[PDB]
């Protein structure tokens, strides 16, 4: 009947001879051991080597399969997706279904894993109680098979599915037949921009029960107006025969210590004219002055649930971690535990660039640790139920968790055709019901998501009421049909800008400011997604930052995303590369838009993850005077484990530092006097920076771990006094093709045919590889391009303006180069015009002035054309001949800066090897940039002004005609690039031009100059 | 849902009509029990979603209701909205769970009386005139049955519409109810008697509380 | 599979291959009797005598019933309940389920009402559009078979269940 039913192609069909949902249990026979939440013999894990066989559709399945190990099956580790095997592709693709858009059907074609494990069951298991089976997550929909006896179907790929297997099994040894489909209509449910994989790739579980049983279990905690009592209400079901002597009790505990405890035998209130619950019993207890759970000090009790009879006889206990929090909406705002929440969050999917989609407590731990390290206290289960140890971990370690239901459909045209549609209300309330009913006593999870990208439906309207009216205790939210429909409690937009509205029909992206005060509206707002992080990416987060710091409303938001979802694949030589769209041969695909991520897949942290450290920072700080202020964020926690480091630098040399510890309360401020600091004995800017140093290790920081940094510019005494006055007098000689400059050892060669310095030499070795030019372009960023689909050829984006207007093929036109000879000097002027089919794009005249000194300075004046797109960088490149271990330089650092993303950054002198001068984005592109540089070092050279610049073995025509970074080639000598200026990079979003006005490059004439010398 | 020439005939002739959805649980214990259990959802959101797409554009309908007599469950909020969303024309009724829950629009007693009240525990039947007073409370009043008409009864009848002419929020209501349910049995000379329950065998049966 | 899967002891299950509700319709092909709601060629009743047999469980449903017409069922009209025609019993009960109260499942002691037709379809109607057939009420739950071949089930008592028939037709009786 399974292969003639299809129940997989039936929305109406999500499971058959599926248990009820429930909060996580483990039936512990001993209450003790459920208290101090030690493992228990009542659950075992089913984790390890099954049998695994593929097969292209569930009609090629043999029926020998399921009483018999198929003989040509492979041993493999489960959990697992099965394409990490290799035994097909995964694909990525963004928001185009993977499959024919045919609700509710799926391609005859259809990948079918069938998973197979033999097994004992102790007889003990047997001979009384419940036996049954936990799947924690298969993707897509799977039927199970018992001792080749049939046992049900499930669908869902990201909750537990469980089935009773009492009646299948026997003592000794033991067979389960799982055949997985890859796809269902679950499927159209499914449509998450990510890589799109199948199999069991989460636990495998047996849970013993007895007979009489908690069948399920609500914990809320409530509380009087400044929370120094609260009520702890445990509802309590039970399944099995009701009889007077059973009681259960619910008893709270902090550490060791019972704090309170209460008893009751079965049977509610009456509730209507029918009576009660007679299965169901509500404990009370009273809670006098509760510590606090929030992320800044996850405080947390053990709740443990008794059933038992009248005199004391156990017979299971089960329990949870109990935060006491209050969540709520007021005068809208966002509360916990009567205060604001700032939200410093962030998207999070469950990627491992090796297994997939399976995750591990390690990698999960690792997550947490590098996100507190880097001032996030929030997290969106982006966007489905997560593994059940996350909630666990955010739980202990405190994290907000924004609990989503895995439901995204948007492939469908218009986006809420399925979930308008009351033919897909039973698929869509499945989703969102069984999440609440396992994961509503986590205290971490502050708030439900039904969803995303799904439209606005008549579904999302039904299943919003029914978790208001199911739990309370949270608000829900939700973005699709505008991000502030009647189904969210919170407006969620994606990628809303600060000041900016973009009023797209329908569904229009307000400015954040804007939409907080239109007409009538009174809701908190707090992004879902904002920010998006794809390669070289975070321009312009500081202004998220400051808007929500000055609106109260403006209560933060969720970056996207935490990991690059790169796989690893290997080369010939079976060295590991990363991998992404279209590598495995999937097709279609949506190439590097998979790549959002703060860190790569690796968790090797972007450059990006430092802006948002430094923006989502807890303490603020003023200078006044010899007084900095500082004003803690804190909402709870006094600055218990914080000293405040101060330093000043003269141009990087170090005139004076201090300590002094923190002792400011929640919102509070503290003023510390520095000391009369000494006059600086010459010319040059003091810079003073603080930071904020913990002192002591935490659970999830080592100890000297910084938190909070700032920096200010304090006096400038300006260098008045003149280079001493030199004896020699550079020479210059004229060809018909150059102007040759001498001065001792060295040696100035400038082309009068292309009109560029071509060779510089230092004794008679040559300094240059290629001539020093003028480059208005760069190796196009992925905000440049501006794609979310590989598809779209969009003229808008900045690399199409560019290409367009013949700013890559732009060649030099030498209008001016000639020669004086001065008191002391030779002078080299130079001007050159960049024409694209007859246009003038630009105009660069220069002045080359090379002293007795030995130094060249080199002064530059630019016009862009008006109605040419605004140059990417204005700037002067060249590969030098040289190729040194050391990078130094006087400027912002020490990681790579761009003009909108270098809040960071610090000013001070920086050393670096080389490599640490470029960052490999997975999708190379211009990188490595440094700002508000005044003295770069690199082997014999100097250059001093006021500049940016990257310093590579890669030129900006490899980078941009290269598509992975393992594909890069070290070049000859070392590629400079020295900017006067340089644009944005933005990344409000990642596919429409997200550089603000501020940052491009629209004055129309541009002046630098800079000197270059020997050291 | 009735016939669907019912609906014909009420738009032409003139009668308001309370369209209802197919779900009752009376004799669930307690009486919540399915309807507050999200595995019956779909069962439920089917009874009242093919209800509002098939009756939709009769004029006759000016209110929609959730069914009867099966408490308050989660499921009845979320399939209030359901309408809510999809239909605004129409106010949503339903009595279950004390008759003035979360799920209706209007307050919709069976059988609360006039001056007297019946404080039942959980589910109280107030006096119709002061339940529209009760703190907080807005609601306008149409009892979804009152004035039991069961044989030799109806007395009390003109004590409602004295309070439903008074009160403006006492807008009146169903009686319970139209037509007796007998049924035509036949005796041994061919002779047509009407029967009630227990006369065809049926056991266990509840007599005449049919009619 | 229909005796296997027990569709009707499953809240799941309340149809299958049903079509979606809507407003009434009949399908029109002038304007003029659109407007006057004047009977539709399109819309055709099969209100009558049919076949019927009663049985006490659908187990006992005899295969051969599917292709061809029992003997020893009688001509009823339907429309009708089948207590009204001395079938079984109708019960009257208040508040207590008719049933014991086991959820979702039902006795194996199930009355079981087999009803059939023999009718034609005019030839244009088998070679253009689409033939449905709605069933305004049945009680409580039913399968459907045209021609010997499975078409679909259906649950609520009280609103119309539609299928498409358009692929089970045939020329001359069905
Ligand atoms: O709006 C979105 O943008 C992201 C683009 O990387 C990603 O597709 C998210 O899943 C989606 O919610
Ligand atoms: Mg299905
Ligand atoms: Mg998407
Ligand atoms: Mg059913
Ligand atoms: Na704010
Ligand atoms: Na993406
Ligand atoms: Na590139
Ligand atoms: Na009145
Ligand atoms: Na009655």
């Amino acid at each position: 009947v399974v292969l003639q039913r299809r129940d997989w192609e039936n929305p109406g069909v999500t499971q058959l001879n599926r248990l009820a949902a429930h909060p996580p249990f483990a039936s512990w026979r001993n209450s003790e051991e459920a208290r101090t939440d030690r493992p228990s013999q009542q659950l075992r894990s089913l984790n390890g080597e099954w049998r695994f066989a593929w097969f292209p559709a569930p009609e090629a399945v043999p029926e020998s399969w399921l009483e018999c190990d198929l003989p040509e099956a492979d041993t493999v580790v489960v959990p697992s997706n099965w394409q990490m095997h290799g035994y097909d592709a995964p694909i990525y693709t963004n928001v185009t279904y993977p499959i024919t858009v045919n609700p509710p059907f799926v391609p005859t074609e259809n990948p079918t894993g069938c998973y197979s494990l033999t097994f004992n069951v102790d007889e003990s298991w047997l001979q009384e109680g419940q036996t049954r089976i936990i799947f924690d997550g298969v993707n897509s929909a799977f039927h199970l098979w018992c001792n080749g006896r049939w046992v049900g179907y499930g669908q869902d790929s990201r909750l537990p599915s469980e089935f009773d297997l009492s009646a299948f099994l026997r003592a000794g040894e033991n067979r389960l037949a799982v055949m997985v489909l890859r796809w269902s209509d679950g499927s159209y449910l499914e449509d998450q921009d990510m890589w799109r994989m199948s199999g069991i790739f989460r636990d495998v579980s047996l849970l013993h029960k007895p007979t009489t049983q908690i069948s399920d279990f609500h914990v809320a905690t409530r509380f009087n107006d400044d929370f120094s009592r609260a009520v702890l209400e445990a509802e309590v079901q039970m399944c099995g025969e009701l009889r007077d002597y059973l009681r259960v009790t619910v008893s709270l505990w902090q550490g060791e210590t019972q704090v309170a405890s209460g008893t009751a035998p079965f049977g509610g209130e009456i509730i209507d004219e029918r009576g009660g619950y007679a299965d169901r019993v509500t404990l009370r207890l009273n809670v006098e002055n509760p510590k606090l759970w929030s992320a800044e000090i996850p405080n947390l009790y053990r709740a443990v649930v008794e059933l038992h009879t009248a005199d004391g006889t156990l017979i299971e206990a089960e329990a949870c971690d109990v935060g006491f929090r209050e969540v709520r909406i007021e005068n809208g705002l966002l509360l916990l535990n009567g205060k604001p929440l700032l939200i410093r969050g962030v998207n999070r999917h469950e990627h491992h660039p090796l297994h997939g989609q399976v995750m591990d407590e390690q990698t999960m731990v690792q997550d947490i640790l590098l996100m507190k390290q880097n001032n996030f206290n929030a997290v969106r289960c982006s966007h489905y139920p997560n593994h059940p140890l996350w909630y666990t971990l955010c739980d202990r370690y405190g994290l907000y968790v924004v609990d989503e239901a895995n439901i995204e459909t948007h492939g469908m045209v218009p986006m809420n055709r399925l979930t308008d549609d009351p033919r897909w209300l039973p698929a869509m309330s499945e989703r969102v019901t069984r999440m609440v009913q396992r994961d509503r006593n986590h205290p971490s999870v502050i708030i439900w998501s039904l969803g995303t990208e799904s439209g606005h439906g008549a579904n999302h309207d039904a299943l919003y009421r029914w978790i208001k009216s199911v739990d309370p205790s949270r608000p829900v939210q939700y973005e699709g049909g505008g991000a502030d429909t009647t189904a969210t409690d919170i407006i969620c937009p994606m990628y809303a800008r600060v000041d900016e509205d973009q009023p797209f029909p329908a569904v229009p992206k307000w400015s954040i400011k804007k939409w907080l005060s239109l007409p009538g509206e009174t809701r908190p707002l707090i992004l879902c997604e904002y920010a998006h992080a794809m390669g070289n990416s975070l321009g312009g987060f500081a202004k998220y930052w400051q808007a929500f710091r000055q609106y109260p409303r403006l209560q933060g938001g969720f970056v996207w995303d935490w990991v690059d979802q790169s796989l690893i694949k290997y080369d010939e030589n079976g060295n590991p590369w990363s991998a992404y769209g279209g590598d495995f041969g999937d097709t279609p695909n949506d190439r590097q838009f998979c790549m959002n991520g703060l860190v790569f897949a690796d968790r090797t942290p972007h450059p990006a993850l430092t802006e948002a450290k430094h923006q989502q920072q807890f303490f603020q700080f003023r200078l006044s005077g010899q007084t900095i202020e500082v004003t803690s964020e804190y909402l709870f926690r006094h600055s218990d484990n914080e000293l405040l480091h101060w330093m000043v630098a003269l141009d990087g040399k170090p005139l004076a530092s201090g300590e002094v510890p923190l002792d400011v309360a929640p919102q509070g401020k503290q003023l510390i006097e520095l000391p009369e600091l000494p006059q600086p004995e010459s010319a040059g800017q003091l810079w003073l920076t603080v930071r904020v140093v913990q002192p002591n290790a935490t659970a999830w920081s080592e100890a000297g771990h910084i938190s909070a940094w700032q920096q200010w510019r304090l006096a400038e005494n300006l260098s008045v006094t003149l280079p001493a006055a030199s004896h020699a007098i550079p020479h210059l000689t004229t060809s018909e093709m150059d102007f040759c400059i001498e001065l001792g050892n060295k040696r100035w060669q400038f082309n009068r045919q292309s009109g560029f310095l071509s060779q510089m030499w230092i004794g008679d070795k040559k300094q240059l590889l290629t001539p020093l030019r003028d480059q208005f372009t760069r190796a196009p960023l992925d905000n440049d391009i501006g794609v979310s689909e590989a598809t779209r050829i969009d003229p808008n984006a900045w690399v199409e303006r560019w290409k367009a207007a013949g700013h890559y093929q732009a060649e030099a036109a030498l209008l001016q180069c000639t020669a004086d000879t001065l008191a002391d000097a030779v002078l080299i002027t130079t001007a050159h015009a960049w024409q694209h089919q007859g246009k003038t794009l630009f105009i660069s005249r220069k002045t080359y002035r090379i002293d007795g000194s030995g130094q060249m300075a080199i002064t530059v004046d630019v016009e862009v054309a008006s109605d040419t797109p605004h140059p990417a960088r204005i700037g002067l490149n060249c590969q030098l001949a040289q190729v040194a271990e050391r990078v130094n330089w006087l400027g912002l650092g020490p990681q790579e800066n761009y003009p909108d993303r270098l809040t960071a950054a610090c000013f001070d002198r920086w050393d670096l090897p080389l490599s640490d001068m470029y960052t490999p984005y997975v999708f190379p592109s211009e990188n490595g940039l440094r700002c508000g540089t005044r003295e770069l070092n690199y082997g014999p050279h100097q250059w001093r002004g006021d500049f940016q610049f990257n310093i590579s073995r890669y030129s900006q025509q490899q980078l941009m005609e290269t598509s992975h970074r393992h594909l890069l080639h070290a070049e000859e000598g070392t590629w400079l690039n020295i900017d006067g200026f340089h644009m944005g990079i933005g990344g409000d979003d990642s596919w429409s031009p997200s550089v603000s006005a501020e940052f491009q490059l629209s004055a129309g004439r541009y002046h630098y100059q800079l000197v270059w010398c020997q050291k």
